[PDB]
């Protein structure tokens, strides 16, 4: 079954002013794995899959500003910010080269980072990520409604941040198996008073759905038409029915992407780490090795 603990040491590292938090293990030789969490998670989201890694790779999962047991300054939490703090922990690390293992706006941030530093990149491992979604009818029908709703400064305040509704709504909802409320509880966390939500609201009213916030969807095209030509090694994680990535969408990619490898994760919505976890990182384990040389 699908384990509910956390067990990694906390690693802490001073970043713009402010005290991020990211797992750290593995050897400290070769090419570290950098795993990035997107909306309303952290590196909990990867607990399971991480012990499959570990053992030949270095990996770092860092818990995004505002988010997990990071700081939580009082920022907008626009993307750029996670951008600016996201860079900030690279460098301070001193990464040089890496593969990415990424999900949802932990896709946008790496997929960012990558088109800015492509060759320091290996390989990306991904799972229902962020790519232009033009018209609302090109959003599931399902949560149409509930993202209109969010993506709105009243009623979305409102249902996210006075009544947490991404994290006891969204969340649950978005995975197929039931969450735990021991998972629930890791979850909500880092959330527990309500002013500390606002990245919680920002993020769904950043993402780029019909045109809309212009920026976005430009910076998102724009690592997308990259991604659809580069050469780098990809790893796509799909699920059934899926939520940003349907079956359907995720054999385009397959044969649209160059060096992409797909893997059929079975039943899954959005989170599909809480639902095929042991899948997912041994596949990723498996897939490493070739990408080392040269
Ligand atoms: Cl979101």
């Amino acid at each position: 079954e699908i384990g509910t603990g956390f067990p990694f040491d906390p690693h802490y590292v001073e970043v713009l002013g402010e005290r991020m938090h990211y797992v750290d293990v593995g050897p400290r030789d070769g090419t570290p794995v950098l795993f990035l969490h997107g909306n309303p998670t952290s590196s909990y989201l990867w607990r399971n899959i991480i012990p499959h890694v570990a053992p030949s790779h270095r990996c770092i999962a860092p818990d995004l500003i505002g988010m997990g047991k990071s700081d939580k300054p009082d920022l907008d939490y626009f993307f750029d910010d996670h951008v600016r703090y996201l860079d900030a922990f690279i460098e301070a690390l001193g990464l040089e080269e890496v593969v990415l293992v990424i999900h949802d706006w932990g896709s946008a941030l790496g997929f960012h980072w990558a088109k800015r530093n492509p060759e320091r990149v290996k390989g990306i491992a991904c799972m229902e990520f962020i790519r232009p979604i033009p018209t609302w009818d090109e959003w599931p029908e399902f949560a149409r409604e509930t993202f209109q709703a969010f993506r709105t400064a009243d009623v979305g305040r409102e249902l996210i941040i006075d009544q947490n509704a991404f994290i006891e709504g969204a969340l649950p909802k978005c995975v197929v198996r039931p969450l735990t409320e021991v998972e629930m509880d890791h979850y909500r966390e880092p959330f527990l008073k309500p002013v500390d939500r606002e990245p919680l609201w920002r993020f769904p009213n950043e993402l780029p759905i019909a045109g809309e916030p212009a920026n976005i969807v430009a910076l998102v095209e724009a690592y997308m038409n990259w991604l659809h030509q580069s050469p780098v090694p990809k790893l796509l994680f799909w699920g059934t029915p899926g939520v940003l990535i349907p079956p359907a969408e995720a054999a385009r990619l397959a044969e649209s992407l160059p060096n992409c490898k797909t893997v059929d994760i079975g039943p899954g919505l959005h989170y599909l780490q809480e639902d095929n976890p042991d899948l997912i990182g041994s596949e990723i384990a498996r897939w490493l090795p070739a990408l080392h040389h040269h």
